């Protein structure tokens, strides 16, 4: 099988469990931000995903309505949603808004919430209403409806709360962290836009049209290593719908309409194998042709080696701890190179030369 | 060459209301009827809140849709029984405690958006693929909380307590102060697909509570209308009004086939079988609720019932219609009257003590 | 290490039948029940025609769908009350006068094609755009003739007269000869969304006739089961059987992931539910699909746990030849309604319900 | 008793064009605007090919629909930014090199059949069940070739080279010869759901490129219109025209029943106008009353006989109308119904330029 | 206990081809048949381009869909007559001039994306709301140009001229050089909803050209198969293969379930409960159900015999018990037990055949005369 040795790892908080909701964008964002707070000497935090999921879905519903249904309304999101969110809505501690509380559970199950809110948003955004109703202050009634339903399933966001003896609002709690959205950059590597420029990734969950800086593939990978080696972690958005991404905690990239199938019915991923190291063009083809699509968010926090000396990034996942390495995955460098869609890191995690090529002061 | 009407007899009614852009005529007509009853019973003039009863009725209708996995349709209509069940179960509140339009800066109902949202929500539960609906620690259902909250956003918050003419009430104690009783009222109809002098629930979408009606032969059925008006009672009248004979100019006629609907004409007087065919074949379907409160004659001596409608007062007779007896005989689906409005012999045949 | 059952008491039943490929258990179980009643009442052994009653019930169901413009769903199921209403309204006929499968060269039902046609026909009237349905000179509706004629092609022609054991009957006079009366039977349930000791119609799709059930608290409800069996009666038993605890091996016992998206027999102690737990399952869709069977006895396993003995209508190719054992705990949690003869009720419960 | 208009000031425009049966007003208006810019800049009179730019824009729009699995809608509309992005990316060609209607023996556009085919194709890729789209040996996508080929069949073959007034050009070199620059132009709007004096992308279906607009308070926004016209500039004007006040007779002025189920001279002469607040304008955008962004060119200011003020509007519906394809829009209408405008940076008043940080 | 086959007689065939991910068996089997005909006629070995004919046929099928406002379904299938009509109307080209997969960097067909696009396009014209389709100045229809262009993008550009073995041809002149004639070939079937010895068009979706078949009583129909093989001809064979008897392991059998039980050790109860793997219905020689004309008719009327897959019968074989089978060249490549060849029992062929095409001279003289074929 695989035997892994840590080469370097940076501090992370405990492994969380998103359970039955597509909220990995927020869990991974918060694993990342909690590592940042540890790195910045602020200590250990447990931030409320539900608070930010709640506020983000209200904005996503608004985007769906303003675009008459073009912006899809669904459970996913982006790292930028979390960075925009902290600056706009604030932050609250986990205990002020926990998953599952409204329906007598301790973990999320958002299937019913989505059934209701998807139908409501569609009825406004894609229906035949010619003039939406508003109150005497021009506040929209449909927005009040969608907010009220989200509160019934997710909880009431607090206006004030007490944390470790001090009273905060979500805004003042955020301010106390010292985090700034402007400290963080999103990076990607594709050829349908020029290198060293910014563009918004064309994926459904980037409905805020947040920008990413575009780097050639080798410089892109240089950022991963520099980040980990200088003490930073990485918010990692990747496609994980590959036979190489397994339930047994490893993600590898090994080098390997039928008429007939209609009328009738190797050890590739289980031990170290030589990896396919993709070119920029191969990586591009997979993004263009739908092979690399479904952006699942995780945190890379370290580098490890297998017994044959192959290199892997160490990944904190948000599926709880019931797995081979207690909620941790190992992703080969070859996998990460081919299947990564975007990353977010602190600006100071970037090598000086790359920073200069991107024009980041 | 038009209609000239002379009142033969009419009983007291309250002011003409306007349901505007909602299918809530079942509640407006029920309350016109109950307000006439209160006047008749010496309790004075009331203006009851339709919105309070519409709100509570819709929450029960949604529950019925969900329990039947979508068989019970979820829509804006309802029945006289919804109002009678409602007053006994939820109570009553004065108009001013829950007015139409308030939530969206109007004074009249427009429920198109509320229906767009609540129809979609109810369908997502009742007709979707959810295998286990979510509940809180007290086994209260989350979807019900959602549907209630959305109805409150568009219709208003129903009051738990309020003050009316110097006294504090709950909706229950306000209802109790009126002296109204559901058991005083009977629903009557006339069809041949069930035996006469028995009770059955009319097979129409808005009777999802499966309320019962007593079945009478057509001539005895019409005898009840006249006896009611002539002895001082009014009638909650449920009728099909989708006929060329029912007009915007305030008359509902049943002429024998131009000037068919614009002056007095000889009327087609239907048989029981003709009335039945129209119910069986979809020609008599869409039960709109109104109040009959009097009898009138045209200049040729043809007889009409005087009808209080709920479309406001911007019409030829200020919100009042005249429906010919022939029309009423053919197109009525059901009526509600106080038990004492029934002639003694008919009461006895129905077994109503 | 399996189950070994010992009969404590059982009452007489007729042979196990097979509904095969149709959702007609409501009628098979009703008739297993009524045939047990006839044995109990000294009338001897009958084999009544399910198909005759299924035929007539579907024509009424279509009418209900059309009158309500599609609110009443049109499908294969039904209720105990459909059978009891049926016998009084349409009559009864012996099995041999209208057998399953005959029209398509089989001996067991397969109603898939019949349903494909009749569902489509009923929907075209009930949910379509026709503004005036057609009728003949006697005001008889043409669409009803069409739906009747199609049902006859697949189910058979109901007899107007027939001979049985040397005498001529109509379906009505055959029913009259049985001595059965619908008024002898009561439907019972146990739920808290209506008051106890009152009647209401269970809010399920197959109760489109809106037949009433008397509502009892859960413990009194279970008292009725035992009293019935112990005094010689059987029970028409409507239950949810879509549970991991209900098995193909003849025993019924008490039992949107991001991660799941990306990847892929002996006596046990029973959970004894409360009224509130039972209610939650009915309210939340966990207890929904009312399948009809007949409880005719009480049995024990080797550890002394108690079970009701159940006659099913899936034929005899199963571990106990078409018989099931349902634990008392299962029955308590998953029962939707039962029908028993009034005299099967304990006297005190009869009085609380106002049943003379 | 009707309207009589007197021009106060108007700036040079080219002839009135006719988009006919296609939702391509975004391109016709952009080009009316750019042709006025060329006149203003001393480059003379041009007639630029809308079809060339419509063609290239639709291929990019199909790509956006496919990359977003159908979120970006695929339809005939677009934005001013589509034209500005387009000239810099694809180039420009003269009208005669790609005319409307030519492929189907007409001289005006009718794109109903083209849209029927291409909408169906794009949806089969973007919203279907294909798990892996096909590509050739150079990683070029087959579906893109298909959509390009079908657009050529209906719109024409875009030229690689052509001759215009004695000189050979490519679309890129023709664009370069005009001296136009996308960076000379800014998009402006006025809404309160984002802060004033910042940039954001208007949340409308035809802004699928997510082009940015600078946000101004309503009074400063209107100041820009007047300053532009009065200093010799024209305006690319994006507005909702689905109002009883917008008429077929060339003037734009400020304007579930149970019962309906069973059963004034407002726009024809000068009237007092409702002058909207920022909040009223916002409500209409939020509530769907102001939605369908149609593109036109404002090129002047006029007065009616009572002294009320109007902007003069070059439309793209041909010349068979009261004022030969020109409309008059009251200042009150423009204030309430405008969604966005594009002007040259030098059309902006100095103080507004400074507040926006535009050097 | 499996099958062991001995060839009794087989006629020359070309190599086994692979249609891969497209429903183009009608063309592959037609061309296996026509290539056998060319060998029989002394013209040597050819490898004809299926893709050329698939391309042209689909353009005609789209036209038929549009003219009938969607009644003619637009899909990947077709008929033997499509190939015979095609060679006379469009011509023929060698494989190398238009190969499967080339446009998308493969060597085998995958037409899923092509169909997803072209189905949607044809439906937008045939079943949409367009009241007047657009045309150019020569009255050529724009939608046809669109569908042709898209098919070329996925299938390739059909050649106007090409060189083959030192000579220049057009598709027409290449067809002429083969000596093949559509009029040499007849389609035969056996059904009772039309009179015997008459012609009618089989009522199936892929016969949208309404090509005719001659109708024979079942026993005379089967006589044709044997006479064809025994006198040196092969057969284009259209059959239903959606049966438990048609297997991935290269046999198509029609076992009598009732008889197989009574020969086993199991009683009727002990059997029905046994696992399919131990019944042995399709894995060794078993007594066959031999259908009557009426049973064969019922299966066509009731949807049990419906989906025409096309293959080539080129020989007759026996199993170790002396039961008879037709030898079948399939178009699913060579990765199978008998390298792409199937053995179909005579009982299977009798019950499940929908139609065949053979050269007229393959028909026994007396049958030829009863059909009026000079
Ligand atoms: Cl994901
Ligand atoms: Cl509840
Ligand atoms: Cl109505
Ligand atoms: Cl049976
Ligand atoms: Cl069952
Ligand atoms: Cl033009
Ligand atoms: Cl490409
Ligand atoms: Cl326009
Ligand atoms: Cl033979
Ligand atoms: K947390
Ligand atoms: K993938
Ligand atoms: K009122
Ligand atoms: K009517
Ligand atoms: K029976
Ligand atoms: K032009
Ligand atoms: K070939
Ligand atoms: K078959
Ligand atoms: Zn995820
Ligand atoms: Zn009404
Ligand atoms: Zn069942
Ligand atoms: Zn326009
Ligand atoms: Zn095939």
């Amino acid at each position: 099988g695989f035997v892994f040795t840590t080469v370097k790892e940076n501090p992370i908080t405990s492994v969380k469990n998103q359970n039955r909701a597509g909220t990995c964008w927020c869990y991974s964002s918060y694993s990342f931000l909690e590592s940042e707070l540890l790195r910045m000497g602020k200590g250990e935090y447990d931030l409320s995903e539900m608070f930010t999921v709640y506020n983000t879905y209200l904005d996503r519903a608004d985007a769906a309505v303003r675009t008459h249904g073009d912006v899809s309304f669904s459970q996913g999101g982006s790292f930028y949603d979390a960075l925009y969110g902290m600056e706009t809505f604030g932050l609250v501690p986990e205990e002020e808004m926990r998953p599952g509380m409204m329906y007598a559970d301790t973990l999320s199950n958002h299937t019913e919430l989505s059934a209701l809110t998807d139908a409501m948003v569609a009825a406004i955004a894609k229906g035949k209403l010619r003039k939406l109703q508003s109150d005497e202050n021009n506040a929209m009634l449909w927005k009040k409806a969608v907010a009220a339903v989200h509160q019934i399933y997710l909880g009431v966001p607090p206006e004030k709360f007490t944390y470790k003896g001090k009273e905060y609002t979500p805004k003042s709690f955020f301010e106390s962290t010292g985090l700034k959205a402007s400290d963080y950059v999103s990076l990607t590597s594709y050829t349908h836009h020029p290198f060293y420029t910014q563009f918004p990734l064309e994926i459904q969950d980037n409905w805020r049209h947040g920008m990413s800086y575009n780097l050639p593939l080798d410089e892109f990978m240089e950022v991963f290593d520099n980040a980990i080696n200088t003490g930073y972690t990485i918010a990692w958005g990747s496609d994980v719908s590959e036979s190489g991404f397994t339930r047994d905690g490893v993600a590898v990239m090994p080098d390997d309409g039928s008429d007939m199938a209609h009328w009738l019915k190797k050890k590739l991923n289980t031990k170290p194998q030589p990896q396919k190291w993709c070119t920029q063009a191969e990586r591009q083809l997979a993004y263009d042709n739908y092979e690399t699509t479904d952006d699942h968010g995780m945190q890379i926090y370290g580098i490890a080696k297998d017994q044959e000396g192959n290199e892997y990034y160490m990944v904190k996942n948000s599926w709880g701890t019931n797995s081979k390495y207690n909620g941790i995955w190992y992703a080969s460098k070859a996998f990460v190179r081919y299947k990564t869609m975007n990353i977010v890191v602190h600006k100071d995690a970037l090598p000086k030369a790359i920073k200069a090529k991107l024009g980041i002061k």
